[PDB]
């Protein structure tokens, strides 16, 4: 009996990431990391207008690596972790559902070499239980994700699913991370923890060796920008959105459905979204069957946000977070109202 965490999630209309800000990496040991890719200090005010406009659900991604202290303790720097717990509380003084991961550890030490397993596992399980005491006392709309697209970076299969050794290292991992987090006690022991197949990747060797725990208190976490073509930019992308395409979402979730969803197995997509690509009318089409496709099942997603919209880089920004203004309102209606 799984239906506490589908009961939570149920809560959720749809989520949204704030991206390129505590997963930052430059700065070093030093609270600027946050704005060190361009984006501003996160205000109340920041975290509100996405609440206000329905995204009633942040996941908040950071990466750890450059705030740790040497192994074996990896101790979290003071500030860093003060910092981290502003963010969260901002969110908690809204009454928002939170995700709290480790995100960009994969560009450190999270590097998916199977001979590498006790020290990769000893590691997160250090930085999982300093965060569980520091969030032990939250309530259950806080969820803790214990990795984001763990993988070997620059490896032939990092893009789909890794190599089944790498898949058993993942699943040694998930369990590092869940029993960290409940061996802290107090609401630890039953907050919701989402753990992830390798890459967040949904193909169907992927999932068919993904561990599922018998902890009745968790979540898998997958990221579906499906189909990429249209999602990114790349040679073979395109921007417009007529359906001829929708089977590549339909396929991928079936998959979802046959390994995860129809054995009563929570899921939640962490990261999805769609690069602006002036097309507005194509973008919401696309989430109308994309969204659409999840919310058969009621399953829930966070959309990736990184504030990028009309300048160079990655165009998935949503929230103008300096003006408090949407970049562009179609979209993000599309979004909200996916339910009605
Ligand atoms: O530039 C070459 C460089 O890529 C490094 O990874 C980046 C790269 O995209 C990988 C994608 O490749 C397509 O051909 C895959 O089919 C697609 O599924 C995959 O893109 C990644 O997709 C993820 C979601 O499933 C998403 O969260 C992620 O952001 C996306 O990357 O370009 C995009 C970057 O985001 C990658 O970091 C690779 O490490 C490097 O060695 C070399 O191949
Ligand atoms: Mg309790």
């Amino acid at each position: 009996d799984r239906s506490r965490v589908f009961d939570i999630l149920s809560n959720i209309n749809i989520g949204w990431n704030l991206g390129n800000t505590l997963d930052a990496t430059g700065g070093g040991n030093s609270v600027n990391a946050e704005t060190s890719w361009g984006n501003p200090k996160t205000t109340q005010e920041i975290v509100d207008t996405v609440n206000d406009r329905g995204f009633n659900a942040i996941r908040i991604p950071v990466t750890f690596a450059n705030h740790l202290g040497p192994a074996p303790e990896y101790t979290i720097s003071a500030d860093w972790l003060a910092r981290v717990k502003e963010v969260v509380d901002y969110a908690v003084n809204d009454g928002m559902y939170i995700i709290l991961d480790t995100h960009h550890e994969t560009n450190y030490w999270l590097k998916t070499d199977p001979n590498n397993e006790a020290a990769l596992c000893e590691e997160l399980a250090a930085i999982w239980k300093q965060l569980a005491e520091a969030f032990k006392d939250y309530d259950e709309k806080l969820m803790f994700e214990g990795m984001n697209e763990p993988r070997m970076a620059g490896s032939a299969k990092e893009w789909s699913g890794g190599t089944p050794a790498e898949r058993k290292l993942i699943n040694a991992m998930n369990k590092a991370f869940i029993d960290a987090v409940r061996a802290t006690g107090g609401n630890n022991a039953d907050r919701v923890l989402i753990i992830c197949t390798y890459g967040h990747n949904s193909d169907e060797p992927t999932l068919k060796d993904l561990e599922i725990p018998s902890d009745p208190n968790i979540a898998v976490a997958l990221h579906t920008y499906t189909p990429y073509f249209f999602t990114y930019v790349a040679d073979g992308s395109y921007s417009v959105w007529n359906g001829s395409k929708k089977n590549d979402i339909t396929w991928q979730y079936n998959n979802i459905k046959k390994y995860l969803i129809d054995k009563g197995i929570p899921v939640v997509i962490t990261e999805t979204g769609a690069q602006f690509k002036e097309n507005t009318e194509d973008i919401v089409r696309w989430i109308g069957d994309y969204v659409g496709t999840l919310d058969q099942d009621g399953v829930k997603c966070f959309i990736w946000d990184n504030n990028i919209y009309h300048g160079n880089g990655e165009k998935f920004g949503l929230l103008n977070r300096s003006l408090l203004k949407w970049y562009n309102d179609d979209i993000v209606d599309a979004y909200v109202n996916h339910a009605a």
